[PDB]
């Protein structure tokens, strides 16, 4: 099973690739994680990436198309995967039909999860991740017990560089207009599926495990 979740940052795509992977054991390949560990390490990637992704910008599709390409070609890939945040532009999406030719997979849906815009901001600005272990929450939707700690380890939670207002309304602006193409582009493929993420967590859940019963009918 070879899949794609596609969205405007904030609608939930990491939220529900997990949810995803841990129910079908397939992995869960994140451009964004992928970044942000290149970031950590401090290696030429991760210093370049660091620039566009500081100012809500797509990190330049040659760079991005090499990391997945070289994730793809791993053995742990050979039952199927979950794209998370990949391809997010027109050139994007036409590399990754060539590289999954190129080692005989085809794309089974690309999941588009959609959300009004003034959600997306929501979503995003209330963001709040644990410092310790990771955990995500939100300060409106769904708050951790005690403010300002995480209900897991007991750690710090702090607000990720890039969710303050001024840096989101560049990366809606920006994915809308690179990404949103892409809707028209997989349609034509007959890959496309729709999902309303503006539901509760697992009733969006419910809807994507629904397509994806499908798959095996
Ligand atoms: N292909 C590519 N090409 C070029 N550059 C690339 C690239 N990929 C990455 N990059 C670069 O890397 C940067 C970062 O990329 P990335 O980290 O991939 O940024 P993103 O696409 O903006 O996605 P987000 O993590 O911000 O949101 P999400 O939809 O996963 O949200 P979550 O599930 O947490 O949910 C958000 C919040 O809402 C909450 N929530 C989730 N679902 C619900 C729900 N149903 N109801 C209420 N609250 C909910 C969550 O708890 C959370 O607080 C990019 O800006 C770019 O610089
Ligand atoms: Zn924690």
């Amino acid at each position: 099973m070879n899949l794609v979740l596609m969205g405007l940052p904030g609608a939930g795509k990491g939220t529900q690739a997990e949810k995803i992977v841990a129910a079908y054991g397939i992995p869960h390949i994140s451009t964004g994680d992928m970044f942000r560990a290149a970031m950590k390490e401090g290696t030429p990637l991760g210093l370049q990436a660091k620039q566009y992704m500081d100012r809500g910008d797509l990190v330049p599709d040659e760079v991005t198309i090499g990391i997945v390409r070289e994730r793809l070609s791993k053995d742990d890939c050979q039952n199927g995967f979950l794209l998370d945040g990949f391809p997010r532009t027109v050139a994007q999406a036409e590399a990754l039909e060539t590289m999954l030719a190129d080692i005989g997979r085809k794309l089974d849906y690309v999941i588009h999860i959609d959300v009004r815009q003034d959600v997306l901001m929501e979503r995003l600005t209330g963001r709040r991740i644990c410092r310790n272990c990771g955990a995500t929450y939100h300060l409106i939707f769904h708050p951790p017990a005690k403010p300002g700690v995480c209900d897991k380890c007991g750690g710090e939670l702090y607000q990720r560089a890039d969710d303050n207002e001024a840096t989101v309304a560049n990366r809606l602006e920006v994915n809308m207009k690179q990404m949103k193409p892409l809707v028209d582009f997989y349609e034509q493929k007959g890959y496309l599926r729709n999902i309303n993420g503006e539901q509760d967590m697992e009733k969006v859940f419910a809807d994507i495990r629904e397509l994806l019963g499908g798959l095996a009918r």
